[PDB]
């Protein structure tokens, strides 16, 4: 079992929050980093719009592991990918879960994190906001929730 | 100061001095963990041929990933690159000090690592092997050595 759960900071968490609200195609980075017990610190989420990585989505990770590092004086780093599921149910669609997996296959550790404002009920007047952290796993890969924690 | 020291285990030395001697465009893949010393530990070193990953490299990574990680139990992930000099002293190329940079902006504790049998004196009869360890440091970057030793 590569990771045991996450730890998301609470400004950290807001962020996702506040663009699971938008409600409108991005994708967050995840910063921070990993300790002995298999737990991923979230300190920070970035939204911006194989693997390519484009170099104004590398700059703008930098100046915040950088941010970051210089206040806990820790090295920080990219653990996991964000994004927001306001049209559809919080689970991971089966291209998060492919994403998700070949992503795997660099980091092992790294985390899938979706928000979700969607509520297919159109007749209930409660409000309501679900985020769930996956993971992947021959044969087809499929979704493996991980324990999320807010700090 | 990102990271204090690099241990290599002594197998995964073994291949990187292994391609050093090859003497011919590669780049390998540096597959282990890091610890609360800042101390990044390399299992396994995987060669083959902005910022992408064919899917061809990332299935070798996580092939070995796998087997790493069910050895030892601990979760594994990339933490470094390789690359060789023949032909060149075994010191970066401002190439690869700009490379290294930018592998910087995703794990700021990311290792680049070179060996080296270059011997640019063609009258000496005695063999050579180099390998640093590397990162980078507005304005230029440039190089920073980092200490590694072998297991
Ligand atoms: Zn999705
Ligand atoms: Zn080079």
């Amino acid at each position: 079992m590569a990771v045991n759960a996450v730890h998301l900071e609470s400004d950290a968490f807001l962020v996702c929050m506040n663009h699971a609200l938008s409600t409108e195609e991005v994708m967050g980075l995840c910063i921070g980093e990993v300790d002995t017990n298999r737990i991923v610190h979230i300190h920070s989420v970035i939204i911006l719009r194989r693997v390519e990585i484009s170099p104004e989505q590398l700059s703008a990770a930098s100046t915040e592991a950088e941010r970051l590092a210089e206040m806990t004086g820790r090295p920080m780093r990219v653990v996991g990918w964000y994004h927001s599921h306001p049209h559809i149910t919080v689970w991971p669609s089966h291209v998060d879960v492919r994403t998700q997996a070949m992503y795997q296959m660099m980091d092992q550790g790294f985390v899938g994190l979706i928000f979700s404002c969607f509520i297919e009920d159109k007749n209930t007047k409660t409000g309501r906001v679900l985020y769930t952290c996956f993971q992947s796993v021959g044969s087809e890969y499929e979704r493996i929730e991980i324990p999320i924690h807010v700090v």
